[PDB]
């Protein structure tokens, strides 16, 4: 009934980390300061396990509130990918008759049909 010796003797098993140390979320929480292990683990899941990138993914639009309208800005539930950016190209055309293709086809068919058509 004295003190203990040899700490290598251990007592029993000591696993259950299954690729997922506290350094991942710890650091993450130290970089971003987020309290949503879910959105955090999301970043780690998107960065393929990389913290720096993940971080990037988050600091680059993490929480806030897009989708919905909120704020004063405009909502973004659709378009949001490449566009005239990656390339401005020529054939400039915005004013006058623009997108008249779908606007016209849509209008001609929208004028005869109900309103919303969703995916259809």
């Amino acid at each position: 009934m004295t003190a203990e010796l040899q700490q290598d003797d251990a007592a029993g098993a000591a696993d259950g980390h299954g690729s997922s140390c506290q350094m991942l979320l710890n650091q993450l929480r130290e970089i971003t300061g987020i309290q949503d292990p879910s959105f955090l683990h999301e970043a780690l899941k998107a960065s393929n396990g990389d913290i720096t990138q993940a971080v990037s993914l988050l600091t680059d639009e993490r929480v806030k509130e897009p989708s919905q309208d909120t704020v004063a800005t405009e909502p973004s539930e659709v378009e949001g990918s490449a566009a005239n950016k990656e390339v401005l190209a020529k054939v400039i055309d915005l004013t006058h008759d623009n997108k008249d293709d779908l606007q016209a086809a849509i209008a001609l068919s929208l004028l005869e049909s109900p309103k919303i058509q969703a995916d259809g």
